[PDB]
């Protein structure tokens, strides 16, 4: 089997991407944030504290003839950005772009933190990291990909995120028309439960490539590109007037600037992030100070190849016995 679904930016800055997901019988369609940095499929629901729902589409398990309460099961998660959610668990039928899993753990939110409430465009998350990170207790549950894997034509999914435009998540096949040149594959460590790999270095604009190992994770659920302070300083040094602002919480730059590109290495291959991808607009409405899309990972404890980096590539998440990551230009 295979699946193919379109993923759409939630706003004009590509702050995140939503993908429609069918849950239950009859189908209830929710727009979820496909997140290769976590491993819980959770949804706004009829069980969510009413005051914490503000415009999201909810899952109502009592209206699904295939929903079954997973007795005694609870979940609770906190994300790198400080957000959190928790609740109970159902199993139900879940389909993504024509690909169907029966008995998928659907984690129903009783509580969500304010950032989720305040974002009406995201109805929940669909985790695509390794199932070892799943928070359901006392019986850990598998991710959607893990549940589908054996049925897929090939045990892979691919992320093709758009810049200021829709993209695609495919399951079970590699669309050879979706990229240019070849796919370069690189080793993955699953020891932290992430799609963790090692970039071979970087360049700023037309500058010379610096060969240097950068360990980090391929994370569709993080907006920006988070890299070591040395690297990030090297980048913003090329932008007149850019500075790290403690009060804003990162590097800012004059909105009148033209940003240089940023290149990262995948083995011998190179992925070029155009400068425009690194502009995330005014820090506050009407400001002429703009927020940078490349930021320091110092204090996160891990480097994150988030959407800013991933949207410049066609990315293969290969879930073979020994997982690997593939990157191609597009």
């Amino acid at each position: 089997s295979t699946g193919s679904a379109t993923t759409t930016p939630i706003d004009s800055l590509d702050d995140a991407y939503i993908t429609p997901v069918q849950i239950g019988t009859p189908a209830q369609t929710l727009n979820l944030d496909f997140d290769t940095g976590s491993s819980d499929l959770w949804v706004f629901s009829s069980e969510t504290t009413a005051s914490e729902v503000d415009g999201q589409t909810i899952y109502t398990p009592s209206k699904s003839t295939t929903a079954k309460l997973l007795s005694g099961a609870t979940w609770s998660i906190s994300y790198g950005d400080g957000s959190s959610s928790s609740g109970d668990v159902y199993t139900d039928t879940v389909s993504v772009g024509g690909l169907t899993v029966t008995g998928q753990a659907v984690e129903s939110a009783k509580k969500v933190s304010s950032s989720f409430t305040e974002d009406s465009t995201i109805d929940g998350l669909l985790g695509l990291a390794f199932s070892t990170l799943n928070t359901v207790s006392p019986t850990q549950q598998k991710t959607f990909f893990d549940n589908a894997k054996a049925s897929l034509d090939s045990p892979v999914f691919t992320a093709d995120l758009g810049y200021h435009a829709p993209g695609t998540y495919n399951f079970g096949f590699i669309d050879t028309t979706a990229y240019t040149g070849s796919i370069t594959y690189t080793a993955v460590s699953t020891k932290q439960g992430f799609w963790e790999w090692t970039s071979t270095g970087y360049a700023v604009g037309s500058g010379t490539f610096k060969s240097t190992s950068i360990d980090g994770i391929a994370d569709t659920g993080t907006t920006l590109l988070y890299l070591p302070a040395t690297v990030v300083s090297a980048y913003w040094a090329q932008v007149s007037g850019a500075k790290s602002s403690s009060s804003v919480g990162g590097y800012v730059f004059p909105c009148s600037a033209t940003l240089p590109s940023f290149t990262f290495g995948v083995g011998s291959a190179r992925i070029v992030i155009p400068g425009d991808y690194i502009d995330f607009g005014p820090i506050s409405t009407g400001s002429s100070s703009c927020f940078g899309g490349i930021q320091s990972s110092a204090g996160i404890g891990i480097n994150i190849f988030g959407d800013v980096a991933l949207k410049a590539a066609f990315v293969v998440f290969n879930g073979a016995t020994t997982p690997t990551l593939g990157f191609a230009s597009k």
